[PDB]
């Protein structure tokens, strides 16, 4: 009745799209149980070698009628993950949360920047990295940019899973008006509606929504972005545009990105 079960839904990406926030909010649902921290199972040969059972026992204990959800942003880009997850459970449900490509790229860059300053190291401005100095065009070799070409990655995943097993969460809307996005996830997971407006409240100070559990229990989630040359922002937007249209067409969800 109380056992460690393999996840039936995995948030495979995208980093900086709001994966942590999505996981925390879904955890508001009485039938959802979240795996603590990222386990890095499918994207790490050392751990993947220990077998599915080691993975299973890293999951929290839950009841038969509950669904365990793991969050692992790196899975989206790591080339070998799809086949491994497919082997383990070909009917697994996959969640992808995304936001405006350019914005996500800058957020990605910002985290990498903070990581280097912490260790007291040097780094270049976003522009120097996202734009080829010579041609003055978008640098497609830069991961922050490549990770934002959502369609390219989804294509790999579609080689193993039907589009029906994926659900795309609008991360921009998750920030401004959460409930509707969470309600779609509830239906995607075959869960009855239980998350309510009472569970979410806007914190003008933090600038985001925070979670409200009990009567005296509120919880907010654990960055200052750099100003980018309006000109660079414009080139990136135009660059992503056609990939964005492909994304909407494949997923069925139009996200209205600039
Ligand atoms: N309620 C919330 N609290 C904090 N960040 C939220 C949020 N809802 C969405 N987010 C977004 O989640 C992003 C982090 O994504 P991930 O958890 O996948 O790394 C943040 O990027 P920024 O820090 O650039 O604003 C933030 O914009």
């Amino acid at each position: 009745s109380h056992m460690q079960q393999l996840p039936k839904a995995i948030i495979i990406g995208v980093r900086k799209g709001g994966t942590r926030a999505l996981l925390e909010m879904l955890n508001l649902h009485p039938a959802v149980v979240k795996a603590s921290q990222e386990i890095h199972f499918f994207d790490n040969d050392e751990n993947y070698g220990k077998g599915i059972e080691w993975y299973r026992k890293k999951m929290p204990f839950s009841y038969p009628q509950q669904i365990t959800i793991e969050k692992s942003p790196a899975y989206f880009i790591t080339e070998e993950v799809p086949e491994r997850i497919y082997k383990m459970n070909s009917s697994i449900k996959l969640l992808i949360i995304v936001r405006e490509p350019t914005t996500r790229a800058i957020s990605d860059y910002t985290q990498v920047l903070e990581g280097k300053e912490r260790k007291n190291k040097t780094y270049y401005k976003f522009e120097k990295l996202a734009i080829d100095p010579n041609t003055c065009e978008v640098n497609t070799k830069y991961k922050a940019v490549r990770t934002s070409i959502y369609t390219k990655h989804l294509e790999r995943w579609l080689k193993y899973f039907p589009i029906e097993q994926f659900h795309v969460v609008d991360g921009d809307r998750l920030i401004t008006e959460p409930l509707p996005e969470l309600q779609l996830v509830e239906k995607f997971l075959n869960l009855p509606p239980r998350i309510s407006q009472y569970n979410l409240y806007f914190n003008a100070t933090r600038g985001f929504y925070c979670l409200r559990f009990n009567e005296i229990f509120n919880k907010c989630l654990a960055r200052i972005h750099p100003e980018v040359d309006p000109s660079v922002i414009t080139k990136l937007r135009k660059f992503f545009h056609p990939f964005n249209q492909k994304f909407y067409q494949i997923t069925g969800r139009t996200l209205n990105w600039p």
